[PDB]
C-alpha cells in the first residue's frame, strides 16, 4: 500500500492551496476553496480505498477521518477552525512521505 505517492502528493498541494485561500482572503474564494475540496477529497477517497486493499486499515480510517476534515472546512465559519483542519491534514499526509 506504500506506493499511493502521487495521490499524496497531489492531495497535499490541495490542502496547502486551500489553507493559502483560508489565510489570505479574509471571506475566502468560496469556490475556489470547494474546487480543491472536490479534488482533495477525491484523491484521499481513493487513497483510503488503496490501504483497505493493502490491509492497513489503520492508515485507511485515517485517509477516511481526513475526508471529513476536509468536509468540516467546507462548513465551518471559523478560519482557525479551517487552519487546524488544514494543517492537520497536511502534518497525516506527510507521514505517508
Amino acid at each position: 500500500k506504500k506506493k499511493i505517492q502521487i495521490m499524496a502528493e497531489e492531495a497535499l498541494k490541495d490542502a496547502l492551496s486551500i489553507l493559502n485561500i483560508v489565510k489570505t482572503n479574509s471571506p475566502p474564494a468560496e469556490e475556489q476553496l470547494e474546487r480543491f475540496a472536490k479534488r482533495f477529497e477525491r484523491n484521499l477517497w481513493g487513497i483510503a480505498r488503496l490501504f483497505e486493499s493493502g490491509d492497513q486499515k489503520d492508515e485507511a480510517e485515517k485517509a477516511k477521518r481526513m475526508i471529513e476534515w476536509m468536509k468540516r472546512i467546507k462548513t465551518t465559519a471559523s478560519e482557525d477552525e479551517q487552519e487546524e483542519m488544514a494543517n492537520a491534514i497536511i502534518t497525516i499526509l506527510q507521514s505517508w512521505f
